[PDB]
């Protein structure tokens, strides 16, 4: 009565695996942060009538978020802690761990609520990334490459674009990226503010 649901990762990461300095983004793209926003928000058409998705992320990452921007709208916020307590919050959920996140949730969001679940992401930082990676259920990397080796002073925790791990992470074609999204989907290096980046996916089987 847990695991009835895949989890997705995503993320905006360096060649060089690069994520975070100074407990916030070594970056600035209003686009790039459109697409988080769509991709996590996106719920099809005939689900939406009571379906929201679930963003799960680390105490740092949410403190990293501008305080204006907390708790992320429209999505169900929970904040993965070792040490309960709150991060003072105005419905703002609260959990030890992934399967503790996961087991509130299906507690909270049931058959009978008003309020359903349709899909959980994991959105950071490298602490959480690496539970998320090592849980059973993850099966998919929404990844933005940023083609610049930004210096950064947190690292996402397992290369799964590197040649050891490309036996387990594929990835996917483009069409197959806007088909899971929703949408049409800007395909190949996208400049903001100096830098090119891209958008891909990844998956790993179950
Ligand atoms: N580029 C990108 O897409 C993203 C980059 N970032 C960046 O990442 C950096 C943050 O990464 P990081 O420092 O690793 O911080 P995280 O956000 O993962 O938070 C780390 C902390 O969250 C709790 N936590 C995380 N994992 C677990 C777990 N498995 N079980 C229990 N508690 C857990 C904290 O708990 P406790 O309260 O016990 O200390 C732990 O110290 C910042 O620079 C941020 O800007 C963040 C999101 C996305
Ligand atoms: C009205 C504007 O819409 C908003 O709400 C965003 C405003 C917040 O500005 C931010 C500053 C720092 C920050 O690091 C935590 C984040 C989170 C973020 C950004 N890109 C991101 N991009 C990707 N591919 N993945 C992420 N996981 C991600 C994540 C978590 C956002």
């Amino acid at each position: 009565m847990n695991q009835q649901k895949s989890l997705t990762l995503i993320v905006a990461l360096t060649t060089s695996y690069g994520i975070g300095r100074s407990n916030s983004l070594p970056w600035k793209l209003k686009k790039e942060i459109s697409y988080f926003k769509r991709v996590t928000s996106f719920v099809p058409t005939f689900d939406s009538f009571e379906s929201m998705n679930v963003v799960l992320m680390g105490r740092k990452t949410w403190e990293s978020i501008p305080l204006q921007f907390r708790p992320l709208k429209g999505r169900i916020n929970v904040v993965i802690t070792r040490n309960e307590s709150l991060d003072l919050g105005n419905g703002i959920h609260s959990a030890k761990s992934l399967d503790h996140a996961l087991e509130l949730l299906y507690r909270t969001y049931g058959s009978e609520s008003s309020v359903q679940i349709n899909r959980i992401f994991v959105i950071g930082g490298a602490q959480l990334y690496k539970a998320a990676m090592d849980h059973p259920k993850l099966d998919r990397i929404m990844a933005t490459i940023i083609y610049k080796d930004i210096h950064c002073d947190v690292f996402f925790p397992l290369k799964f674009r590197d040649k050891e791990w490309s036996s387990v992470w594929k990835k996917e074609k483009h069409s197959d990226l806007e088909s899971w999204v929703g949408t049409k989907v800007p395909h190949g290096k996208i400049n903001e503010d100096g830098f090119d980046y891209e958008f891909e996916m990844w998956t790993r089987d179950l």
